[PDB]
């Protein structure tokens, strides 16, 4: 008998432990949650149109301009201009943006190395199978 | 071997998928990442000493007082002396802190119901076996 609060508490303890295997980033920590989330979207799936960021952020066009403006202020992303209409052609990572995303990538490489040292090949099969099955199931509709 | 970015990308896509299953909240989206982390720690596991939050935030006393001062000015938490002790103080949730956590817990339960509706008993057995095995392996040494 295991309520939603109990799963939350377990997930958060786990995250707490990933925090213990995962270093610091000082700009990741200053970012609001939707800024980090949009930053990672562009860093991961490449340059994006405002329209794609607006769709992705399950969010509005207004709140996207705030999020991109704030990421631009921080030096992390830039708008490339369409010279025909003076509107945004894409959001892309800046140099500083790419570097920071390397800190995050690198910290996470070293989290995995630690997790993996705690897994037997058998643990790895079981955990792996359940992760693939969840991704499979959530991709269906 | 495993590349760090490959698994990250697939992890983020999953979260993305969960984003669309999890009702939004105007306070959470405006909080910084470590503010939210400290807020949930107290909301999930009760009132904490500043020491407790530092040790947890794998972080400093200074940076804890800022995260807490910030949570305090959004009206979510307050530092309170112990009635009995009289000489220890802890960060506790305000009334509004509890109302926001209630929304958050409610949204999580909703996402959980949505996820669970996409699993057969067979999908569930594999997924939760994997979950259990990961929690046990990460809790070992
Ligand atoms: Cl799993």
């Amino acid at each position: 008998h295991m309520d939603a609060l109990e799963i939350f508490k377990t997930l958060f303890s786990l995250v707490m432990r990933f925090s213990s295997y995962l270093p610091s980033n000082e700009e990741i920590s200053d970012m609001k949650t939707t800024e980090l989330y949009a930053f990672l979207y562009v860093a991961l799936f490449g340059p994006k149109k405002m329209k794609e960021i607006a769709e992705f952020l399950s969010t509005t066009k207004s709140n996207v301009t705030n999020v991109v403006d704030s990421l631009e202020k921080r030096g992390l992303v830039v708008r490339e201009m369409d010279p025909v209409d003076r509107r945004t052609y894409r959001v892309v990572l800046t140099e500083k943006g790419k570097e920071i995303f390397g800190e995050i990538l690198s910290n996470f490489e070293s989290l995995l190395k630690s997790v993996l040292e705690k897994f037997s090949e058998e643990d790895f099969k079981v955990v792996s199978e359940g992760f693939n099955r969840m991704v499979e199931a959530l991709s269906r509709e």
